[PDB]
């Protein structure tokens, strides 16, 4: 575990993370995809061997010894708000199980279902709160990655609010 488990946020490419493992915002088919998924495919392509997994699940594949946790959030274009919300919460719970199982002291994590899978809605708070619900019981240092300057400020505020 981390000596004093923390949350932090950085605005940069998660492919350049300084953590012991990465969470991919994957698609169910293990395809290269777009956004975080395409960055992850360029950096750790070996981790896409048999990475296909259903919505609401996470599947870890090692790139060398570096674990890539493929977490499949729902595409809110296809899911109802209710069912999507359930699957988005479930994906993060499966991430927390994998992070625990791996024994890592740190994990780089994007906000699932906030990009192409957001169905055109701002889901920062929804996705971040499901991240916290899952990860709060873990003792890994969590570093959240984002690309937008206003998102960085809002995520940072949310982290600082809980102290
Ligand atoms: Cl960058
Ligand atoms: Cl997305
Ligand atoms: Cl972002």
């Amino acid at each position: 575990g981390a000596m004093a488990p923390s949350y932090r946020v950085k605005r940069m490419d998660i492919a350049k993370n300084d953590e012991e493992c990465v969470v991919n915002a994957a698609n169910p088919r293990g395809l290269p995809g777009d956004g975080v998924c395409k960055a992850v495919y360029k950096k750790w392509p070996e981790s896409f061997k048999n990475s296909a997994t259903p919505v609401g699940t996470a599947k870890t594949v090692m790139c060398g010894t570096y674990p890539v946790i493929h977490a499949v959030g729902p595409n809110f274009s296809n899911y109802t708000e209710s069912e999507g919300d359930r699957e988005l919460a479930a994906a993060y719970r499966e991430v927390a199980k994998e992070v625990t199982r791996l024994g890592v002291n740190s994990v780089a994590i994007p906000l699932l279902s906030t990009g192409v899978y957001s169905g055109g809605k701002d889901r920062l708070t929804q996705s971040l709160n499901h991240l916290f619900t899952a990860m709060d019981s873990t003792d890994a240092d969590v570093v959240i990655y984002c690309r937008d300057k206003e998102w960085e400020k809002k995520i940072s505020e949310a982290i600082q609010m809980r102290t």
